[PDB]
């Protein structure tokens, strides 16, 4: 039977092959709300064409492509599986998927979400802590689909924008940090050092007002409140890109440093992604963990599992929607506020979308 | 009869009247813990001289001179009058002021302490959010005091090394803003913006581990929970000095930016501080609130009251330390790990000093 309920899962494209990896990195370069450049219809199809080769190689290392999709896919069934039994009111449930940056894209799952005649809609960001260039650019997205379309959405929207402290968020991180602590020689686990490794922001994101850090640190010290504090730990950024300044410390700078230090034994704790994807299967397994680790000598380095398939997880998911639906919320209280400093006119206005919602 | 136990208490200090100013700045200059200067020994009592008139004009400003003092002490006070109840076995206990620029210095504090045979000392940061710039700084006074004097401590030693959130902590923070709300127009109650500001730090700093900010977030973090986001906020910085990249965004620039954006109604709330000084009564209310609020036409600025005399924030105080003491402990995790780039070779003495301690 017919579909009432919608939950729209946005995330970040993933190329599933290395055939996709340029049309990823043209969407990528495109985005306004991620990056302004000069004449940019112009510049991205070409900066595009010249990294891929690159980026593929990067994914032909981890097996040819992104995960990303796969694991989205089943934490969706799982979400829908039990709140098609926590939530009877709100008929069958689906799950959609609204990736920025690759099929199916944001546009394409509205677009479906429109002709299954939903009641209502729930923009859902699979990013737990909240940034205008990762959350806010797919809320964004939304906006000016129904403004680029030209008509107006036939179903009730609303959004989950941030969850950087849900408890069992919180339980997922500190379960796989507690069974990779296991896989330490057990001489060694009190001297475990503990690295939580956000995707870092540019400064100059940074100094406008972003949430991202002050969020990503809350989920660090619930995590580390549930493990009593059992080792020490640092919040570290990876994915620095480019001569301009990022957040710091960066995460292959501080493995390199605590090396130096004679701290070599180091558990790696990806701590925005809910997932695998180039990020830890490239950037933090192969780069850090196998090149550098290794011309540093440490002694032994881990890094614990993405939540990927975490039944556990799954409840999370959908326990957050449920929490939503009931307390009828329209998005935090914190989306209803801007950063001191944008400089772009529409995260007013897709502000406005979402706290201007009927019902 | 004579003191058990000493409860050192840390902070920075400031000049008491406006002939102190001179001394504190050169203390400051000569802190070879947060300062390198070419022949530093002697631009350090010039730089001092220089900057010596204009930091007076802002502590006259204020009335002629630092409270940190006064209040330190009636928290000192309170905590004792406490601590004598809830742990006799710890017999009385007494307290000593250890600034770090001013008198009583770390030093006299110490000698002190000694001098009253204690069986044991506390090293009690007034820091809750660790900085290697304060605490750290702190801390290494201590070290290097026995370094220099060369003899051993006749006392055990331990420290509380940061406090980022005690239930208590959070409390007073949640009531003074709490307070503070209902001394805004009703009708712009929910409507008011909440700045939680807090003493910046140099990139450089922020980029070589330093375990402040995360922990400041995670402060925010707990007092916005315990007030079960009742208004939107943002974690912003203040105090930048000098041509350098400090972490942002700036607190006056967000200020000023939350009015050229139309959100008029702003409350401050100083985060990372236990009491009034020159951040929060010049620079806060006078830089900030007084001239920048009427250049942009705000309509409502307002500070919470910092923690000063409030009787709850000495039951926070008497708490740590009497938790401290059921717990044995010699100091936090947290302080075991060196900051994965630091270059300074004191800090694994002083971490050392305090994890070697007998008893
Ligand atoms: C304004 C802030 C951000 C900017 C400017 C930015 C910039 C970029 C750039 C340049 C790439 C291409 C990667 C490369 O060519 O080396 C990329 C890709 C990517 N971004 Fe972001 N990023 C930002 C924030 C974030 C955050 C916080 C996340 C958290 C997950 C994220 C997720 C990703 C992922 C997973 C990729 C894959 C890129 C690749 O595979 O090379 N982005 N971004
Ligand atoms: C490397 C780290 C830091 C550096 C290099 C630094 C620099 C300075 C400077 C230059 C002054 C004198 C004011 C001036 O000369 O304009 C000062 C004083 C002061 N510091 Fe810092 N600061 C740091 C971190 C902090 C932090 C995190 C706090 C509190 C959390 C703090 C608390 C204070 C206070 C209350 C004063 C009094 C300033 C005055 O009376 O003018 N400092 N520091
Ligand atoms: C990574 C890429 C360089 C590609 C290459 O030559 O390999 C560069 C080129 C343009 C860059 C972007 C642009 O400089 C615009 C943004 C400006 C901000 O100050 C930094 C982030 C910012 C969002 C940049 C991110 C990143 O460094 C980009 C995308
Ligand atoms: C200064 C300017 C960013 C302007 C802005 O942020 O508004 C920079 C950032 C990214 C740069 C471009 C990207 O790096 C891609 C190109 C790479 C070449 O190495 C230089 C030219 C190239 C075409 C760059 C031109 C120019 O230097 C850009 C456009
Ligand atoms: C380059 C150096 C910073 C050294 C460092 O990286 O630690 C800077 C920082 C502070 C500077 C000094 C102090 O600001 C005091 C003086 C102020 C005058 O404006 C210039 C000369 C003056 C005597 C400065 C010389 C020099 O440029 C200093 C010493
Ligand atoms: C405040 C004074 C400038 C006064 C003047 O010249 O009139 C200067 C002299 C030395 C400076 C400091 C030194 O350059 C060293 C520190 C290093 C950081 O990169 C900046 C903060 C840092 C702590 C500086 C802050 C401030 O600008 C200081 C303290
Ligand atoms: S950029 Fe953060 S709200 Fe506009
Ligand atoms: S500077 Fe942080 S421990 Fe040395
Ligand atoms: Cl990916
Ligand atoms: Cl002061």
């Amino acid at each position: 039977r017919k579909p009432k309920t919608g939950i729209l899962m946005l995330n970040h494209g993933g190329p599933e092959t290395l055939g996709d990896v340029h049309d990823f990195l043209l969407r990528l370069f495109l985005d306004r709300d991620l990056m302004t450049l000069p004449i940019q219809n112009k510049l991205a199809p070409f900066i595009a064409k010249r990294r891929t080769p690159k980026i593929q190689e990067q994914y032909r290392r981890i097996g040819g492509g992104s995960p990303i999709k796969i694991w989205t896919s089943k934490q969706g069934e799982g979400m829908v599986k039990l709140l098609d039994e926590l939530s009877p009111n709100t008929a069958p449930h689906k799950y959609y998927i609204g990736f920025r940056y690759v099929h199916p894209l944001t546009e394409e799952a509205i677009e479906e979400m429109e002709r299954d005649g939903l009641e209502r809609a729930i923009a859902f960001t699979q990013y737990p802590q909240y940034s205008c260039s990762t959350t806010g650019s797919s809320l964004n997205a939304i906006y000016r689909y129904y403004n680029q379309v030209g008509r107006k959405p036939t179903m009730k929207w609303s959004t989950i924008d941030r969850w950087p402290t849900h408890h069992l968020l919180i339980q997922c991180f500190a379960d796989h940090i507690l069974k990779e602590l296991d896989h330490f020689p057990l001489e060694k686990r009190s001297e475990v050092v503990i690295l939580f490794s956000a995707h870092s922001l540019p400064m100059s994101v940074v100094n406008r007002g972003d949430p991202y850090p002050q969020e990503v640190s809350a989920t660090v010290q619930k995590v580390m409140e549930r493990l009593e504090y059992c080792n020490p730990y640092r919040l570290v950024w990876q994915s620095k890109v480019g001569p301009m300044p990022w957040l710091g410390p960066q995460t292959d700078e501080s493995i390199k440093g605590l090396c130096e230090r004679g701290r070599k034994n180091i558990l790696l704790v990806p701590i925005a992604f809910t997932s695998d994807h180039i990020e830890t299967l490239y950037e933090l397994d192969i780069e850090y963990s196998q090149v550098l680790a290794k011309e540093c000598g440490v002694e032994n380095i881990r890094r614990a599992e993405s939540l990927n398939g975490n039944p556990l997880f799954s409840k999370a998911l959908a326990d957050l929607v449920h929490s939503h639906i009931q307390s009828n919320e329209l998005c935090s209280k914190q989306l209803t506020l801007s950063c001191p400093l944008c400089v772009n006119p529409v995260c007013r206005e897709t502000k406005s979308f979402f706290t201007s919602q009927q019902l």
